Formats: C-alpha cells, sequence, structure tokens
C-alpha cells in the first residue's frame, strides 16, 4: 500500500511491477517528504530515462527549493562532477567539457583518468561492466572535502527508480552516500547497457536495516523501435534513450533516422544505429 | 610625429622602434579616438604579449563602452569564434572549446577541423608556419552572416601592434576585415616562432590606401630567462609568453622550472623547455 510507506522516513526498498506506480509512488513521496519537511534540505531524483525525469518534474511543477530531477549520468556531473573536479584533481583537469557516450572510449581507468584530463570532454568506458563516470564521482567524492560538505547540506533523501538497471559501479556510489555520508535512500526496483540485476536482488538481502515494500501491480528493446516509427510519422526521441545526448551525436544519429524514411535500408538502418549503442524486432519494422 | 598620428583617421603605419615610442603612442591614439567618437562603435586593442595586452590596458581605465583589449589569439577566440561556431558550422561543434598549444596538433587543416568536430577542443597546427586557428576565424567570417553583421557593428578601428612579427594568416584575416568588412586598421611594425616580416615589409609599398608614418626610437629571447630567473629568486613569466596559456600548460611549465632551482640539470631543462615550445644563453644561466 501507499499509506504506510508515506509514514516512512527511513530508508525504503519499493518493488513495484510493472513500473505502473513506479513514477505515482515516486511524486507521491516527494511532495509528502517536501510538504513535512521545513528545513533547507532538498531532494535529489534520478531516472534512467531521460523523458522520465521530464515527465516526474512537470508533476512537482514549480519550486524554489533547488531539488534536483534528472538523469542518473547527469546527476553526477551537475552536482559532483563539474563544480568539484577541479578541487579533487587540480586545476589543470577542466569543468567546462562535454560527455560523447558514442566516441572517445578507453579500455582502462588510468588511461581513462589520464585521457581525460588532455581530452578535456568527459570519456567514456568502452567496457559495458564498468561504467567510468561513476568510478569518477566516487573517486572526486573520497578526495575532496568541500565535495562531501557540499552534498551532505544539499541533500537529506535520493530517490532512485529503476535500481535494477543500476551498474554494479553505480551501486557503489549510492553506498557510499549512504553509509558514512548518512543520506535515506528511497530506491525503486523492478524483478541500461551494463545492466547488473545482481546488486538490487541481493541488496534486500543483504542489508537488514533497508525497509522492503512491494506495492500491487494493479491499483524488451521494442520500446525504441516504436519510437522511431512514430516518429517516422528527433528531441522527442533523445528523451528515449539513456543519458543526455549530445548535439553532434544526435545530429548524427537523426542523419541516419531520416535515411530509414525499402525493406533492406531498413534493415542495414536498424543494424548501424544497434552496433552504435533482434530478428524478430526487424521483422516487425518491416510490417510497420 | 605625434599628433601628425593622432588627428589622422585613416590606416595608420607606424615604424617605432624598440618598442619605447610605440607603446605610449598607442594609448595616446586610443585615448584620442574614443574621446572624439561619440557613437557606440569600439575598438580592438590586440597585442601578441598578454602582459602588453594589461599594460595598455591599464592605461585607459575603467569603461562601460565594450572595448577588447587582449591578445590577437583571445581577440579571434572570444569575438569570432566562440560565439559564432555554432552558426558557421553547425551546431555539431562545440564553443566550451580550449587552447592547448602543446598537444593535439593538426596535420592537415580538413584533418584538422574534422578533430576538431570530435576532439571538441581547440589546437594549435603542427607547422609553425600556418596557424589552424585564425584561417578557422576567417573561414567561420565567410560562412556566418550573423558573425560578419556583428563585427561590423560592434568595432570601427583595430589596433594591432608588432605586425612586423605577424603570421601569414593573421595578415590574411586583417586585411579581410579592413577591404572586405570596411574596417579602419591602425597597426605597428618594427622591422611569434612561426611568423614572416616579409608580409608587413612588402604591404608597406603594396597599399596605396595606407599611411606610413615614421616614429623615431628617442621621444630575442633573452627575456624568457630572464623571467625565470626573477621567478626563482607562476602566473606572471606565463604571461610573458606569447598567446593566452592553459593552466595544465602552466603546471606543466611549473612543474619543468622548480626543478632547476646542477650545471648539467640546468641544460637539460633548457633544452627541453625549447622543445616544449642558444649555447650562449644556457652559459648566462650558469652564471646567475
Amino acid at each position: 500500500s501507499r499509506e504506510q510507506i508515506i509514514k516512512d522516513g527511513g530508508n525504503i526498498l519499493v518493488t513495484a511491477g510493472a513500473g505502473s506506480g513506479k513514477t505515482t509512488i515516486l511524486v507521491s513521496k516527494i511532495e509528502a517528504d517536501l510538504k513535512e519537511n521545513k528545513t533547507h534540505y532538498s531532494i535529489a531524483a534520478v531516472t534512467f530515462t531521460n523523458k522520465a525525469a521530464k515527465e516526474i518534474e512537470g508533476r512537482l511543477g514549480y519550486s524554489s527549493r533547488g531539488n534536483f530531477i534528472g538523469t542518473n549520468d547527469g546527476f553526477v556531473e551537475s552536482e559532483i562532477i563539474r563544480p568539484f573536479i577541479k578541487d579533487a584533481f587540480g586545476n589543470d583537469y577542466p569543468d567546462n567539457f562535454t560527455a560523447e557516450y558514442f566516441d572517445n572510449q578507453f579500455a582502462s581507468y588510468d588511461k581513462g583518468l589520464q585521457v581525460l584530463k588532455y581530452q578535456n570532454i568527459l570519456g567514456t568506458y568502452s567496457n559495458p561492466k564498468k561504467n567510468f563516470k561513476f568510478q569518477l564521482a566516487l573517486d572526486i567524492l573520497k578526495k575532496s572535502l568541500v565535495a562531501r560538505q557540499y552534498i551532505f547540506s544539499k541533500y537529506f533523501k535520493i530517490f532512485i527508480d529503476e535500481y535494477q538497471d543500476s551498474d554494479k559501479d553505480m551501486h557503489n556510489l549510492f553506498m557510499y552516500l549512504k553509509d558514512q555520508l548518512k543520506i535515506k535512500l528511497f530506491i525503486v526496483g523492478d524483478p541500461w547497457r551494463g545492466a547488473e540485476p545482481e546488486n538490487f536482488n541481493g541488496l534486500i538481502e543483504n542489508s537488514t536495516d533497508f525497509n522492503k515494500y512491494h506495492l500491487t501491480s494493479n491499483f524488451p528493446n521494442a520500446t525504441l523501435l516504436k519510437e522511431v516509427i512514430k516518429y517516422v510519422k528527433i528531441y522527442d526521441l533523445a528523451a528515449e534513450i539513456v543519458g543526455n545526448l549530445s548535439s553532434r551525436e544526435i545530429k548524427e544519429i537523426q542523419k541516419i533516422i531520416n535515411e530509414l524514411l525499402n525493406q533492406v535500408l531498413i534493415n542495414q538502418v536498424l543494424i548501424n544505429l544497434f552496433a552504435k549503442l533482434d530478428t524478430r524486432e526487424i521483422t516487425a519494422f518491416t510490417e510497420v
């Protein structure tokens, strides 16, 4: 149910099914906490989908509290990486770089860290098992005292959804926030490229202090094929894909999409789009 | 004489020797033109040395006219590249780029452009004779209408001292600003590594619309070792270098300079200092 989780103020684990109630329970809990808390502290809402952040933000409405509603990748950049990169790693490192997921991939953290200073763009990890950005954000927090002070003094609770898609390294940063930075966590999981269901599924059994709640249902890549199909009938398409797409990257993507709008050329376009980031899905695209 | 220069409103050649009179006559002419002109137009004072910019800028004082006093590369980036890069070359190209002379050098213009789109950070040309940044600025002006409109409607006269030390690429842009965009020019030449004095000397007699005014004396790398010697006894001597210097590059300069403060170590740090950027000079350094 919804009443008892509203009363609870500690760490809350929600096991909503099919995502029907995830966004609804997120908005309700956020409003309840914001109206109850009269202090200067604010909340941060992080979503894998950029569109999911936008629809959530629209439901809270205008507010000057300073709350953060955005993507998981956009949270670390805006709140941890951008302001405190120079303090943690000296003035040489830049704070005006740009994150590009498709280009400039590296193989090792040390190589990824060493290219970062000279490249002046936020690089990405070629391997899908690890996320370099969240390792860098975690490293910044440990190194920088002011970064630790700011995070504690800014946020009192963090709202996370789609936690079963969270990477193991991404899980590592959040548990850093919860354990010594003493920040309440409201994470939602359901039974992303480097998705690690292991960390979320094992979290329920490993930790007993966390509170778990399972709401009733009523009260994998086919999504993006439907989105390009409806677009054929581009910025909205960007919100569906996880992360924040660069202008250069989306212009290249849009060039491929307008090339789509015969069956043979349809299949080749879907192949390269998948390469940039199933035999049944291509047939469905051919049908529509 | 000085009063002959002041009342002239056209294009002025100044041939002052040793730089004693050219520095004070540049400030005097700038003040005279600013006082005389009551319109919204401003002037741009560009110098090879960053130090020369501040010493000139300190002689005008605080003003809301919107005048520009700075380096040649600083003028091109702040007034042409940064605002109008996206308009000329599409939204894919960035404007949060940074200038780094020591790394990411380009061998070809088209390759230099194509690496710029993906690396997203400005750099210098590998060949010192060519300055990739300035033809990029010239290319931006030719392609962007708003960039051409802004420059014409902002500045009515440009002050470029040490024009005999100007490069061919820099000369190409300034002449485009003069004859094509109809902007008054005020240059100084007294007969940067990759430049040539031939262009200025040739332009003395090649151009008939230009005015040749002679300024008498009384009215190569010796400095760089003197600046570090007084530093031994970091942002100051870095400012004396030609062009804007990145913070990381300054830090690298700092870590290679502090090693100097035996004789053999002195010679080797001088050698790679030149490599990053004479037998008599190293001996003089050993003496001091």
